[PDB]
């Protein structure tokens, strides 16, 4: 499912994203932007042999156990594919415990590069919210 701009605000703010941590909700919508291109179901492989996975790119090298991360950890307890369905649940859940992992947004490279100290609350412009 590719998520509207708005839409995916709300399901995140539903989902009790909003200031998780301090990161405000333009935060989260910015990173699944640059991330995902608010796709659920996309996918990058990484050179060290790992995969993303879904609107928020979660790793398989940690998160989630795609069975093809050779020392993967799975610390959300979940097989990567459920990251890539239409709801979200999964995936906030797991970013819930990643931004909790102690760098913070800093997790996300694109967050990182893209987000990062700028006017995201840009991102939540014109949202009945």
């Amino acid at each position: 499912k590719v998520f509207g701009r708005c839409e995916l605000a709300a399901a995140f703010k539903r989902h009790g994203l909003d200031n998780y941590r301090g990161y405000s909700l333009g935060n989260w919508v910015c990173a699944a932007k640059f991330e995902s291109n608010f796709n659920t179901q996309a996918t990058n492989r990484n050179t060290d042999g790992s995969t993303d996975y879904g609107i928020l790119q979660i790793n398989s090298r940690w998160w989630c156990n795609d069975g093809r991360t050779p020392g993967s950890r799975n610390l959300c307890n979940i097989p990567c594919s459920a990251l890539l369905s239409s709801d979200i649940t999964a995936s906030v859940n797991c970013a819930k415990k990643i931004v909790s992992d102690g760098n913070g947004m800093n997790a996300w490279v694109a967050w990182r590069n893209r987000c990062k100290g700028t006017d995201v609350q840009a991102w939540i412009r014109g949202c009945r919210l």
